[PDB]
């Protein structure tokens, strides 16, 4: 049902942030839009 | 001199955003904060 990427995404980003991604790196990301 | 765990999360943010991450997984991500 959910796509592999969907759900690599998911799985991608809950890896980062466990592995102490920044608030100023999300930041600067969100700033795309 | 810059961490191999810090050039992975660039890398793997830069992917993730190419990949179509969405702004709203962004923001719940931030929302950690």
């Amino acid at each position: 049902l959910v796509s592999k990427l969907s759900q690599l995404q998911t799985e991608l980003m809950a890896a980062l942030l466990e592995s102490g991604l920044s608030k100023e790196a999300l930041i600067q990301a969100l700033g795309e839009w």
